[PDB]
């Protein structure tokens, strides 16, 4: 069900190695709902190529924008496992130091901070 599980640590090696020839300025990010998520919608892809210098909180507004959410429905957004420290942070700063080791940025979003 999950991206790791639908491609081997290798294909996911080799994928993230052709953005870097083919769309060198951009991160490669993984967006998954939350398993136990009921309210909110699942996303049309997985896989985004995020310009490098958009910060957190311009991604978090893209996402919601691709959700096509209203003003009150909550969104939280978890990096590598965990809540954000910052949305003010460059996403290219993030990257360095929450990338897995496949290369990937890996993000869970949910309506409750309780994942
Ligand atoms: C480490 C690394 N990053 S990008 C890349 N390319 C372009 C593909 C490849 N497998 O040669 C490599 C390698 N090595
Ligand atoms: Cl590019």
């Amino acid at each position: 069900k999950t991206f790791k599980q639908r491609r081997t640590f290798e294909q996911r090696v080799e994928d993230v190695r052709l953005i870097r020839e083919q769309h060198p300025t951009k991160i490669p990010v993984i967006i998954e709902r939350y398993k136990g998520e009921k309210q909110l919608p699942v996303l049309d892809k997985t896989k985004f190529l995020v310009p490098d210098h958009v910060n957190m909180s311009e991604l978090i507004k893209i996402i919601r924008r691709r959700l096509q959410l209203n003003a009150n429905q909550a969104f939280f957004l978890l990096v590598n496992g965990h809540s954000m420290v910052s949305v003010s942070t460059p996403i290219s700063e993030v990257y360095e130091s929450e990338k897995d080791e496949d290369g990937f940025l890996y993000m869970v979003y949910a309506s409750q901070e309780t994942f």
